[PDB]
């Protein structure tokens, strides 16, 4: 169904954010 | 549906975090 | 409709989540 | 309505997020 | 109803987040 | 019922991510 | 069902938020 894939692409763009910060970590560590 | 397009747009409005995010990385990494 | 538009409003509120987040990395930049 | 008027509340908390960040931004700038 | 009130919680749990976003900021002026 | 308690799972992981983010304040005050 | 369903799924991409938010403290740590 349509709001369920809506949902899941708001569970597929939080999982970017969730890289984007590990990719934090990996600055502050050099 | 107005409702799944509205979802949509929370996942893009997600998607322009994980690119500020992905910004902060560069900032510490510089 | 009520929930669409009030979804909508998280979406926008997001987006100024992301606007902060790049003043972060500006502040690191700096 | 009252799921209406809860995604309400979930858009002022996430405006609260982003001034935080703000206030993030600001302690590095200081 | 129930499906409000979990939405309700939602909108705590992100006010969490946004206390705790300012203690980083404070952990930083420290 | 279950969309109820999908969401108050949400509010679960939301609580934890402001866990995180006060671990992070603690190794910045470290 | 699949509404449910894809909010659990973004209750799990929550929790990998957490997760990476963790490694970034772990970082300012080490």
């Amino acid at each position: 169904g349509e709001v369920a894939q809506a949902i899941k692409e708001v569970a597929k763009a939080i999982k970017e954010v969730a890289w984007a910060i590990k990719e934090v970590a990996q600055a502050i560590k050099g």
